[PDB]
């Protein structure tokens, strides 16, 4: 079942299915000329000449775009906006609390952006140094980002809800020089303590980099205070001068990183130059929303991940486009507030996730009641799987049948969308992200690295360089190479699996490699286990993500204790409330299972794949395990 590509989307759209078919070919056989001619897109203060230079070589990986040009991506998001639209809103900020709203202007946005590039050049942060960004979801973050964009310093955002230990791990791995929060963050009516969580982190004898704090004052609430260290945010931008000059940076300059958990090992800091990220991020952005001046864009991301970078904030405000800030949760106080926020905002373009889709989804009409919905034009998916019921309710339910839905396949690593539907070129399946996008060459190889071609499944590779490529982790060039360009020699390895179907169509089924996907966040495997043996009373950890209808994957833990522990409710709630600890909530594990019959090969290591299948409810092949009887044991065990 296709869905057609309806008239009002075809009378408009600036992409046809003709043009995309042109497109397409050109950015593949000439990237060159296709990806000089699209960079135009921005402004460069100095053009560029060579347009591609990169190599996906075994140990010798080299991501190079426009290298030569030069270019600054707050003017391309702010200043080049004012001759013409100054008085146009850049973002509407839309309170946790439905009284509280505001609506900030280019103008305005621009001049609070160089009020604090000059706040941070006066506090003697230069181009390069790292900048650790901990905020809510206030229009301040983005005065934060977009300021040191300006100057050429490197932002590091962290989810606000990452805990004190996570905190300092990436500030420690980033020598952030200055970390930028609220006193506390405001969400579902409730208040998170975002302050107090820098303070302990900063408690860190192996955080040594931090010179300054600069604190917005959201809640008002009794804080600490460390006099000389912190600052406030207003006393600071109260007394700046609102005249910045944008200084040109390299196209490869580094423009920021954003720490990202692996299969292995701990978060690593993926980074992204200045000059291709941008160009993709504009472009993705204006054809796969199809955007029209005037139009009125939501993306429901947390700054705190790529979407919240690429699609919340850069790509749409390179555009020029009016783009929406929410501070709260889609159904506080009620089910509807996200249909709420649409009509009160009259939003014409809203992107958001499956599990919000899911969790609306459980509550069905209750999630539309009260509300009309009728300036919705586009709709978009963004951050996992879908399945096609759920994108089924939203086409149907959100979108009254009338909008197409862009189910955006991309990851952190790849900077903007790769396999994605184009709303007026593209005919949609339900759980498809459909077509790759322009300057993007999909492929599926078997486990040996062989193409599979046809109607077929596989890993998920990229055969080519595109723009907006990660360009390395900070500090680890060469855990880049290993962990994207080394399974599948002259290829980036996405860690995803897809199917490719009769029609061309790509299915994303799924990581194939240890990362979780738990409500949209990506999580590490490894890093939740270490997180659990660091605890006490605990020997052994193995972590297995199992499904769950709303979150996607939940988190279910075998849990090895120390001899001279038992199992108790204090003890469940203890190492619950660790993982909590040690990462955040949003790792906290939904399942402890406690026993001492972890499976493992005759080497030693963790044997997860049956661990996976009996945590689901299910099995498989027991030969590499050095003492078969577990998997019994552990199926009792699960029973009780
Ligand atoms: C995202 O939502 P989710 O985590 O999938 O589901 P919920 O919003 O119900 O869970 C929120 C939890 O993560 C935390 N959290 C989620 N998003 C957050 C954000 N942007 N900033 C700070 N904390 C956040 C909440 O404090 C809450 O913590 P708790 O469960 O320990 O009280
Ligand atoms: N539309 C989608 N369908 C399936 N998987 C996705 C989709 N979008 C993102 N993902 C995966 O979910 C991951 C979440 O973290 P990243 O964005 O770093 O990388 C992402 C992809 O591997
Ligand atoms: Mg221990």
């Amino acid at each position: 079942h296709k869905h057609a590509i309806p008239a009002n989307i075809a009378d408009r759209c600036l992409i046809n299915p003709e043009q995309y078919e042109t497109k397409y070919k050109q950015s593949i056989n000439d990237p060159d000329t296709f990806w000089g001619e699209q960079g135009k897109i921005l402004d460069w203060i100095t053009p560029y000449q060579k347009v591609k230079n990169t190599s996906f070589a075994p140990g010798n990986v080299s991501i190079k775009w426009y290298e030569d040009g030069t270019l600054n991506l707050a003017a391309n998001c702010l200043d080049r906006h004012l001759q013409e639209n100054g008085d146009r809103t850049a973002i509407i900020w839309e309170g946790d609390d439905t009284s509280q709203s505001k609506h900030i202007s280019y103008r305005e946005l621009h001049r609070d952006v160089c009020r604090f590039a000059n706040t941070l050049l006066d506090l003697g942060i230069k181009k390069g140094d790292v900048v650790a960004i901990y905020m809510p979801m206030v229009p301040e973050a983005a005065v934060a980002m977009l300021a040191c964009a300006r100057i050429g310093a490197v932002h590091s955002v962290i989810f606000g809800g990452f805990s004190p230990e996570a905190v300092a791990g990436r500030i420690i791995d980033s020598s952030s020089r200055l970390v930028i929060t609220a006193d506390e963050g405001v969400r579902a009516g409730r208040s998170i303590p975002l302050k107090k969580n820098v303070d302990d982190a900063l408690k860190n004898p192996n955080v040594t980099s931090v010179e300054h704090v600069i604190v917005l004052k959201r809640t008002g609430s009794d804080i600490d205070w460390q006099e000389g260290r912190d600052l406030w945010w207003r006393d600071l931008i109260e007394k700046a001068s609102p005249e910045h000059q944008p200084e040109a940076m390299n196209a490869e300059d580094p423009l920021f990183i954003l720490y990202t958990s692996g299969s292995t090992g701990k978060p690593k800091g993926v980074l992204h130059t200045t000059g291709g990220y941008l160009v993709y991020a504009a472009t993705t952005f204006k054809y796969v929303f199809d955007y029209h001046p005037g139009d009125i864009y939501w993306c429901t991301a947390d700054v705190g991940w790529v979407t919240g970078h690429s699609y919340l904030l850069y790509g749409p405000l390179a555009c020029g486009a009016t783009t929406l800030m929410f501070e709260g949760v889609p159904n506080w106080p009620t089910p509807a507030r996200m249909c709420q926020v649409v009509d009160k905002h009259q939003v014409n373009i809203l992107y958001t996730a499956p599990t919000a889709i899911r969790a609306l989804m459980a509550e069905g009409d209750k999630a539309i009641e009260g509300t009309d919905r009728s300036s919705l034009r586009i709709l978009g998916s963004v951050g996992e799987p879908i399945n096609p019921e759920a994108w089924e309710w939203y086409w149907k339910k959100i979108g009254k049948e009338k909008c197409p839905v862009v189910d955006t396949w991309w990851q952190t690593e790849t900077g903007g969308f790769m396999i994605t539907p184009l709303p007026g070129a593209i005919e949609l399946k339900a759980g498809s992200a459909t077509r790759p996008f322009f300057g993007v060459q999909p492929a599926l190889v078997d486990n040996e690295g062989h193409p599979q071609e046809g109607a077929t499944e596989g890993n998920l590779v990229i055969t080519d360089s595109w723009p907006g490529q990660a360009r390395t982790l900070f500090g680890d060039h060469e855990r880049f190479e290993q962990t994207y360009f080394s399974t599948f020699k002259n290829m980036y390895f996405s860690g995803d699996g897809a199917r490719r179907d009769e029609d061309g169509y790509y299915w994303i089924t799924g990581r194939v490699d240890d990362v979780l996907n738990v409500s949209g966040h990506r999580l590490g495997t490894a890093e939740i286990e270490s997180a659990l043996v660091a605890h006490p009373k605990i020997a052994e950890a193995a972590v297995v993500g199992i499904p769950h209808a709303i979150k996607g994957q939940a988190i279910y833990a075998y849990v090895t204790l120390n001899h001279g522990e038992e199992p108790s409710p204090e003890l469940y709630a203890e190492v619950r409330n660790w993982v909590r600890k040690e990462i955040g909530p949003l790792a906290t594990p939904d399942v402890l299972h406690w026993t001492d019959s972890l499976p493992k090969t005759r080497s030693g290591k963790i044997m997860r794949r049956i661990l996976r299948k009996i945590a689901a409810g299910d099995l498989g092949d027991t030969s590499t395990l050095a003492d078969p009887g577990v998997v019994e044991k552990l199926l009792e065990e699960k029973q009780a």
